[PDB]
């Protein structure tokens, strides 16, 4: 039937594509892939495999393939490429409401997409992911976070409902007012639960732009110290994004310049000022102010701050530009053959408490001495602006950091080695961290993840929705 109708192929030229990932690192082929022209028949595969015993196929559901390690894959199995539900000029795959107090997409659609059609309306989603070429389903199944998230919450907290297709082929909107057990499941649930067709996302009126700030420290406490000061609740301070990144010494100034934000004179300027300290890291605040009053505002709240005297850098560009800044880094390091490469990335949540071993160790200890290509993320987030009834696992305290080591790649075996290393001392060190977009695969892991509780309703979020657990099998929980 759907292979007849062409939807589902089996040819290797669509196995092969469906096989691989951002991370570059590890691959699975497909049985098959299905290119859904409808959310019809994805109901129609779904409902297949409900109802058809011997069923033989899992199901992943590849947004992008942004996933690191394999988890949009569907060893032996069925990958859905989203994307093709996007593919139709109509119906449109993205409704701002009629009051544009929130957007209608597709699971398929890519977030920059959503922005561009968000803001012929006047209005934007207001939690973002750093980069937009991402689908909707792809990160409302992890969290979606970025500099925003420490106000707004991550993007699972800005969903007001969503049309989820689960394991038994049935087509539900759930909410927290309706369905919300599968609601909450599906937030961060890692597409074990049923596939996202449509997620209804909060907007804000949109700012036309943005006041574009790093601040430089050399002194980690004062660093950090200044993130939490700025993303504290007061309701929060004004700052719309706030973000941060390491640059260990041996790799200053590439990593510096690779941001994008700073000339070659503000690079010379900050290695200068790290060699007069003999600062083996230095560290950046990345902040924005969405909008003369602006300036007052910033003056302000840049005099909270204890960065270095003369070293806070300031852009101001269009908030359309500022969202997509990092597409520009894409374009750039493709043309150097810099992009895909083998993405060995280490994404956590390291609790506040022990953020300062954490830099201790890592920054200070185990990534000195590397040539380092790839940001060092680290920033803030207030667990308040989070739901723990969403299936997304965050670290127990008030505030935690996410801390995300986008290393790129003979390097990548040091690389991998280099990411075991910087577990193995968080582990040591008993830094209660919950990783982030990474996939675990023995039970014991995963179980540590989610923790006792939530692990318990997972797994009864499971037999309810996925019981002959086919869906999302490269997250490796329940295959
Ligand atoms: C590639 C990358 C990823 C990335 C990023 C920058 C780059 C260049 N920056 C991020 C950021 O700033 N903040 C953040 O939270 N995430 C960031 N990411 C990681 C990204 O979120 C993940 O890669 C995520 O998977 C989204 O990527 P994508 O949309 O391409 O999804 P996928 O990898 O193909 O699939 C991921 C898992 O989710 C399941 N899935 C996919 N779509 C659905 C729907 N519609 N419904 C239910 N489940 C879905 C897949 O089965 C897979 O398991
Ligand atoms: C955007 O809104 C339109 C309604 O105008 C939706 O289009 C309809 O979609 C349904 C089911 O997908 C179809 O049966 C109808 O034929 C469509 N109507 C029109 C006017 O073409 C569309 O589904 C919405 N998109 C999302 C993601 O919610
Ligand atoms: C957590 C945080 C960030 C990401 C990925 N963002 C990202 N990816 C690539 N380049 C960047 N430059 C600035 N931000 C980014 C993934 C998880
Ligand atoms: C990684 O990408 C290269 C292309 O540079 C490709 O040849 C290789 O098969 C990929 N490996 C994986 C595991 O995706
Ligand atoms: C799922 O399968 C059960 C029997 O196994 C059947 O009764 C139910 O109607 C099915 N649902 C769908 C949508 O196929
Ligand atoms: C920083 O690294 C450079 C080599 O890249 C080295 O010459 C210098 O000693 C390092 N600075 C510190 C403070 O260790």
């Amino acid at each position: 039937a759907l292979a007849l109708d062409g939807k589902l192929r089996t040819d290797s030229n669509a196995t092969a594509a469906a096989s691989t990932d951002f991370g570059n690192i590890t691959s699975a082929l497909p049985a098959a892939v299905l290119y859904p022209s409808s959310t019809g028949d994805l109901v129609a595969l779904l409902s297949a495999a409900n109802s058809t015993p011997g069923w033989p196929y899992t199901i992943a559901f590849r947004g992008r393939g942004h996933s690191l390690m394999g988890q949009a894959f569907a060893p032996g199995g069925v990958v859905v490429n989203m994307a093709s539900l996007g593919d139709a000029a109509a119906p449109p795959r993205i409704n701002v409401s009629a009051d544009g107090r929130y957007v209608d997409a597709g699971g398929e659609q890519v977030w920059i997409d959503v922005l561009r059609a968000s803001l012929a309306r006047g209005v934007a989603p207001r939690s973002w992911t750093d980069y937009l070429y991402l689908t909707v389903g792809g990160t409302l199944s992890n969290a979606g976070i970025s500099g925003q998230a420490f106000r707004h919450g991550p993007q699972i907290s800005n969903v007001l409902e969503m049309d989820v297709i689960t394991g038994h082929g049935e087509m539900v909107t759930c909410s927290k007012q309706l369905n919300a057990d599968l609601f909450d499941a599906v937030l961060g649930g890692l597409g074990q639960f049923g596939v996202i067709t449509r997620a209804r996302i909060a907007v804000e009126p949109a700012p036309a732009r943005a006041r574009w700030v790093r601040f430089v420290y050399t002194d980690f406490a004062a660093f950090s110290a200044d993130q939490e000061r700025l993303t504290a609740p007061r309701s929060f301070g004004p700052m719309s994004y706030v973000e941060g990144s390491v640059f260990v010494n041996q790799s200053l100034a590439t990593d510096l310049a690779n941001t994008g934000f700073f000339t070659d004179a503000d690079v010379a300027r900050i290695v200068a000022l790290a060699g007069e300290r003999n600062a083996t890291t230095v560290y950046s605040i990345e902040a924005t102010l969405n909008y003369a009053a602006v300036d007052q505002e910033l003056a302000s709240v840049l005099g909270t701050l204890s960065y270095v005297e003369g070293f806070a850098f300031q852009r101001d560009v269009a908030y359309a530009a500022f969202l997509d800044r990092v597409h520009g880094e894409e374009v750039a390091l493709n043309k150097l053959g810099l992009w895909r490469v083998p993405h060995p990335w280490l994404n956590m949540f390291v609790p506040r408490s022990r953020i300062a071993d954490f830099d201790r160790g890592v920054f200070k200890g185990i990534l000195q001495g590397t040539d380092i290509v790839g940001p060092l993320i680290v920033y803030p987030l207030n667990k308040s602006m989070w739901d723990d009834g969403m299936s997304a696992a965050t670290p127990s305290e008030d505030v935690f950091y996410a801390v995300s080591l986008l290393f790129s790649s003979n390097d990548l075996a040091r690389l991998q080695e280099q990411n075991r290393r910087i577990l193995r001392f968080c582990d040591l060190a008993g830094i209660q961290y919950k990783t982030y977009l990474a996939r675990h695969t023995d039970r014991s892991d995963w179980v540590r993840h989610f923790g006792a509780a939530k692990w318990n309703r997972f797994v009864e979020m499971k037999n309810k929705y996925d019981p002959k657990r086919l869906l999302s099998p490269g997250q490796d929980i329940f295959n």
